[PDB]
């Protein structure tokens, strides 16, 4: 027994994969295309990840504003990993839109959002402004997860917001996996402040869960006003900055139900008991949190993955009430 | 004159006082005119008593415009709302006349794109309700800091382009400065959103009817009632408000300025006051916040002067989801 | 069939034969109907012999859309036109159906801000007659790749935001697939912009129809002069159309696809052909460019095989100022 | 006799001031009611000369997107006077917009455009994007000219334009000046590739005709695709490269008849007939070339400011004719 037997199915989506054909799941044999490059001419380094190298462009036919994404030729399934799942989200809500793709190292073409830095856009938002950008955040994380396609990468950072337009859109999917169902994926994914317990405790058989749980530690940071929510120095301090705040009752449950082995690095985790979340509330975040909201992240940053809210349910919980359409 | 119970405005009442002959004096104006020609006639917007409304096109920018011909039967009209509407030309969601042209005069407003407000309004949610009407608190708090009152402010004229999130007043024509002491015609504004002022003939009115125009506006979009006050006339216009507001504030407002009452209510009965919560319906009580019934209790009064200003009403918890203050 | 004399596209004429069933068999098609009462009227925006036409609300994204709701007489037509736009929404200045709905069926499109030709023409420059006309040709360059013919240009379907730039090519519901041997109707597109083709009854045309059709509308914009071609009936557009192409080019037209002729023009005269240069007065001299008379040669003609295509007028000269190619 | 007597005045707008109030040209008594500065938050520095230093910025308050320049405290006679032309130019065609001053080092609040840089948008141009943009230069520099300030600094970096909605803004006014008949202007102003003569040959009662031969520094370059189209290495060899296209016939009566004394550093600039500005023209710039542009960029790029083309005379050039509405 070296594989583990106990495991778990996404409860939504779990068979998506299989109503589409071959081409759509198998990244590996996809074959790109490319446009001719010098129709796209660099202005300015947005940034740099050592995975990529994010530039301000110009489509010099079009003279509209694009970002050119240069990747290393390093690695080719990754690369057409991504350029396969922005392909299939092309027209999906809120989805960063892949708009063409050359070569002569691989050149990803995205449109260009004017979007401010999260650092200083959200200190300003309001109540109303949470409950709509994150509920706008939900329709993009629902419709991917309903094309088998998990983020797993889902932070402030890789979220742009045009709040001259209203605009959201998620970019970023450099780390997203298409789902198959009883498949065992890298632990090694999103970042500390929003890892799931699932990939602190190196439990493979996570799904679109995933991206619920980053979602839930956005929303617990906006409104409480604490970013990040669960502030760890280390992957194994992340989980304890969990376990600090929902308990070891649950945790140690949630590790029995799907035979966990902890490894006892985390023994020197003492005992924990559940906080209320209304103990993070104070003078400065007190209009933000409402009943409605403690409700929703009681339900949202839960040790289950298959216990958390799914997107669907949470845009129809009763916190977005104030700002959805009927 | 006319002999009456005085009353003045507790704010913005000496904001003419702190500003030029020339600001208020809108018969001395002297308007520059221009080609008409500049501007030729698409389609037809709406009629009018008094006017009519076209949408535009400005050959030359060919952008969208929206041209208001009047009829010339008044001089001192036509300049007073030209005179208005150059006044706020920086007002945050007032209208901007672009242009005069020439006969008959023509105004040039810049063109909102929108949706009419029974067909959007319905749409509204909680959110929608609370920013919008706050915009439209800050084109009233400027203009009644400016020294002018609106005395029309109802939902056909409120421009909402929601696309982009714009909320701009329009049609000044029944606008007017504001001088301590001094009556003003009570057939302003349109009846559904007559303040009881207007109603018993209380000429000595202020900044404060727009705010009784506004809590009209608002306690429809939110009990989900258009209009919260129905009424067949002026006359059964008093009456509705009445049946809500109570026969006892009503007669504690008659006393205060000693209002002498027309002939015509002589079959009015004694309404006990309704509260507001009442009005909370299974369709409605989403939008039916304990904040809101606060707002619209200290918005809708008979006595204008123990209304909300209009930067009372922004200041208010109600809006504290949607202000940025 | 009828004996005739042959003729099949120089261009995009086994686009079809590169596409699977699926593409062209409008009829086979199954069409997943959505609600309705997302979708509301606000105001009717055009009559119709076939449809009429609504300014829409999206009410859940609340945004403007246009309706085109269809009388049902037609399943396979109607079917064809949601074919057609359904396998061009890549395309450039192609209108964006949104959605199809539910008695009678309604199509949404997208809305485009704009103002009429016949205001919005009479002040374009230079530049804005090549850039627009760039456009519509890059529309029509697509349909034709796409193996479907508009058979409708004209000024009327052509919706231009000029504050954006923007230009969408709109009513599909003549469009049509274009097989290679194929008759089609010769009742189609509007008397001003009808095709010699159609006007002779020679069925086998293809995406040169709407090349003509480009022509006329380009003619009268830089010309001054809508339309080029005043006719008072079918016949009578003939005659004005050669009065200016000439009696020699129409006996070679004639003798090619041995066109038997009508009866009723048993009075037409010998036109000698006037040239394209006499057409320049003093109002449009600074329109009239030596290389748009180049293009309007190649692209007015009776033989609609030697008629310039799309693409062979977007390599022109003519738009060497505004193209970026 | 020590100041020059032979002396020039404009020939448009030349009392413009004159029938303006105090306040508006007295800039050194300008009283600066400052609003507060937090409620703008810096993102990204933009750029620095050392005279400023600009950032992208947050108006927090409105969320949108502004740009702040901080000026340095150690002039306030400078500080005070762009202030002052910028008020003046506040509804201007084509005037980048102050939105908003603040302090707490005097902090200049303007509109953000969403731009992009000249070195790569320019050579994206076609014939009638150049016969527009310029246009929309000239409507701005006509306003400002009409309202006695000249620029002093037309050069493409301070030309911003949005292609994407058609939109062109002149920013930058630090160099500005108001126009007195009969005052001597400090000559160090604009930049080395578009300097005027007068500033060259240190000519100090020069006008708004310093602002058109910058312009036709600007309209030369981009019509030939020669960037700059006076490529000086110096002031000194600046003027010679003007010469060297004008003539020396007309420069020595560009002197003798404003009386000005050359100093004879520019002894060693030989005898130089003037060209034909159809040696310029060349296979790539052919098609941007035309005979209504070689005879404007002839009668904007002249030694005798008075005998320039104003902004509203260029403005009624044929050479706009495919792009001026009627
Ligand atoms: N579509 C986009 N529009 C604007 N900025 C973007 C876009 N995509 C990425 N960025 C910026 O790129 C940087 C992130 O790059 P990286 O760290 O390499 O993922 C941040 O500064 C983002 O704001
Ligand atoms: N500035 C404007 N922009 C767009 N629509 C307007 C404007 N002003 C008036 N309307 C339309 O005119 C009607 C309002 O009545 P009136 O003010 O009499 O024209 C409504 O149908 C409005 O949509
Ligand atoms: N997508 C659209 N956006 C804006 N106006 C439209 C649109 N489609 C049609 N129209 C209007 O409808 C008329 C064209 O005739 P029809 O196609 O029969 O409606 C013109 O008045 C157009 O302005
Ligand atoms: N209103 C503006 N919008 C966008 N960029 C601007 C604006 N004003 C100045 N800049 C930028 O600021 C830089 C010039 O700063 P400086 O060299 O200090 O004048 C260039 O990168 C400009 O593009
Ligand atoms: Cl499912
Ligand atoms: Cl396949
Ligand atoms: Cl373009
Ligand atoms: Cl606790
Ligand atoms: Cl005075
Ligand atoms: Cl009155
Ligand atoms: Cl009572
Ligand atoms: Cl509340
Ligand atoms: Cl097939
Ligand atoms: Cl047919
Ligand atoms: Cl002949
Ligand atoms: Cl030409
Ligand atoms: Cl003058
Ligand atoms: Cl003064
Ligand atoms: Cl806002
Ligand atoms: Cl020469």
């Amino acid at each position: 027994h070296r594989h583990n037997t106990v495991q778990s199915v996404s409860r939504v989506y779990a068979d998506v994969l299989s109503t589409k054909p071959q081409s759509y799941w198998d990244y590996d044999d996809l074959n790109i295309k490319w446009n001719p490059q010098e129709n796209y001419e660099i202005l300015r380094k947005l940034g740099r990840g050592k995975y990529s190298e994010v530039f301000l462009g110009i489509d010099l036919e079009k003279r509209e504003k694009v970002v050119i994404k240069v990747l290393k030729p390093v690695k080719r399934k990754k690369i057409k990993r991504e350029i396969s799942i922005l392909k299939n989200l092309v027209d999906g809500p809120n989805i960063i839109a892949m708009l063409d793709v050359v070569r002569e190292t691989p050149g990803l073409i995205f449109e260009h959002i004017n979007n401010i830095d999260f650092r200083s856009l959200y200190p300003t938002f309001t109540d109303y402004d949470i409950r709509f950008y994150m509920y706008e955040l939900l329709k993009a994380l629902d419709y991917s997860h309903s094309m088998g396609i998990m983020h797993r990468d889902v932070k402030p950072h890789n979220v742009m917001i045009d709040h001259d337009k209203k605009l959201l859109r998620l970019i970023d999917w450099g780390l997203a996996e298409y789902y198959h169902p009883g498949t065992e994926y890298n632990v090694r994914v999103a970042s500390r402040y929003f890892k799931g317990p699932e990939l602190l405790v190196d439990y493979r058989l996570y799904d679109y869960s995933l991206d619920m749980w980053s979602f839930g530690c956005m929303l617990a940071s906006m409104v409480f006003m604490k970013e990040p929510f669960f502030h760890g120095k280390s992957n194994t301090d992340q989980l304890v900055q969990i376990v600090r705040v929902l308990g070891s009752k649950n945790f140690k449950k949630y590790l029995e139900k799907y035979n966990i082995s902890l490894g006892e690095e985390y023994e020197d985790i003492g005992y924990y008991n559940k906080r209320q979340w209304v103990r993070f509330m104070n003078e400065n975040n007190k209009d933000l949190v409402s009943q409605e909201f403690l409700d929703l992240i009681d339900r949202l940053l839960r040790y289950d993955h298959q216990e958390r809210l799914t997107a669907k349910e949470a845009m129809k919980h009763a916190y977005f009430d104030p700002i959805r359409v009927a």
